[PDB]
């Protein structure tokens, strides 16, 4: 159980980097994001040696880094995934939250 780093922190393992905000999150418990490894919540960077290193965009196993934040049907919810859940309806928060263009994460 380490500490949540301050925002702006620069997803930018891709030529699309993305700004995750610990603070707009508050209200999802750590482990949902920082999920089980071993059976212990694991607090590692995403792409860590081991993890979601494979930065192939066709890459749909544990290894593929694009797929853990843009896919549904996951066994944890990714990004893009939980949005969907939040947006529900809303075409206006679909747009901003899981737009693969004009969105919060992709401008
Ligand atoms: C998803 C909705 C998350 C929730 C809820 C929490 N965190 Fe998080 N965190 C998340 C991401 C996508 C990242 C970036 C990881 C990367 O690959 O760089 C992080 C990062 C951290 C880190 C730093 C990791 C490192 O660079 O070593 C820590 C220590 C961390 N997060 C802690 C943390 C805690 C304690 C949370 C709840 C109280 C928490 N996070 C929630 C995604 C998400
Ligand atoms: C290695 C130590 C990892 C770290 C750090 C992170 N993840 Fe992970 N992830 C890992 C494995 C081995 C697995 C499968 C575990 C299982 O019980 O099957 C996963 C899986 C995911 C998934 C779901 C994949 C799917 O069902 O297709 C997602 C969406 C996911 N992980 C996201 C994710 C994020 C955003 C991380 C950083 C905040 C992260 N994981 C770290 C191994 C490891
Ligand atoms: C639920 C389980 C979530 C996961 C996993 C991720 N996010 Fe999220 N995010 C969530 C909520 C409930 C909200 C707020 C909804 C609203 O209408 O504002 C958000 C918001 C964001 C935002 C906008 C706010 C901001 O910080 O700029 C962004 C850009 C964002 N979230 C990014 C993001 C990324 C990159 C994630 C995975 C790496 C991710 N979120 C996961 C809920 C959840
Ligand atoms: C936030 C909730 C996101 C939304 C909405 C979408 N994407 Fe995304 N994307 C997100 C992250 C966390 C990252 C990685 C950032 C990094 O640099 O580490 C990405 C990355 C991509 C990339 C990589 C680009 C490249 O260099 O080839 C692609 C191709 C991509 N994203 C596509 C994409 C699509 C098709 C989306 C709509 C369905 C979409 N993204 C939304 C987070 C988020």
């Amino acid at each position: 159980a380490p500490k949540a780093p301050a925002d702006g922190l620069k997803m930018d393992k891709t030529k699309q980097p993305v700004v995750f905000n610990h603070s707009t999150h508050k209200a999802v418990k750590c482990g949902d994001c920082h999920h089980p490894v071993n059976g212990k919540e694991d607090y590692q960077k995403c792409a860590t040696a081991g993890c979601h290193d494979n930065m192939d965009k066709k890459d749909k196993s544990a290894k593929g880094y694009l797929h853990a934040m843009h896919d549904k049907g996951t066994k944890f919810k990714s990004c893009v995934g939980c949005h969907l859940e939040t947006a529900g309806a809303d075409a206006a928060k679909k747009k901003e939250l899981t737009g693969c263009k004009g969105s919060k994460c992709h401008s």
